[PDB]
């Protein structure tokens, strides 16, 4: 498409995987390294998505989504994959989370940083990012229908005032794109 936002899909490294419930499965913890997680959270019946990203390599370990989970679950299984990872640092979109989830990553001790994604700068940000290091050949994914079509799905479009915005098409979703930037933010 004309307005596709990731031109480079070309250059990602797709990955098998193994599907174990809500987690698709590419490499088990390799002690060796250190990864983070980039984590979006679902309200209401959103997608709540966690990427675990192994930092050494640039590869996605891990793609963990589901939705209708409750908040409680949805952080409860954040920390289980942050520990089943090394104690994986979390890069948490906590704008619009609600006061809840953001009290229950402090009690639960997770190991996060919040980023939130509050404005079309930051956005724009975070995805300009990832599509750069998508075209360099850095990015490397679960090889799933579904993710795949949700960055290709993935377009710019213009507000009433001229500004940039950038969506899914149509009546789209994109919280697996939005988890992947998150996860990608702190890849060097
Ligand atoms: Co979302």
């Amino acid at each position: 498409a004309m307005n596709s936002v990731f031109s480079g899909l070309d250059m990602l490294i797709l990955l098998p995987y193994e599907r174990r419930g809500t987690r698709l499965v590419v490499e088990d913890y390799r002690p060796d390294h250190i990864y983070c997680i980039g984590a979006d959270f679902g309200k209401n019946q959103d997608y709540s998505v966690f990427s675990v990203l192994d930092l050494d390599t640039g590869a996605i370990a891990c793609l963990e989504r589901m939705n209708g989970a409750t908040w409680s679950d949805q952080v409860a299984r954040l920390k289980a994959l942050s520990e089943d990872y090394g104690h994986a640092y979390v890069v948490a979109d906590t704008w619009g989370v609600g006061d809840a989830i953001a009290e229950e990553l402090d009690a639960q001790g997770i190991n996060y940083t919040p980023l939130p994604v509050k404005s079309s700068s930051v956005k724009e940000q975070l995805i300009s990012n990832l599509a750069l290091l998508m075209e360099k050949g850095q990015v490397a994914v679960p090889n799933d229908k579904t993710i795949l079509d949700e960055l290709r799905n993935f377009r710019y479009y213009r507000t009433a005032s001229g500004n940039q915005v950038m969506r899914a098409y149509g009546r789209g979703h994109d919280d697996i794109v939005m988890s992947l930037a998150l996860a990608y933010s702190q890849y060097e």
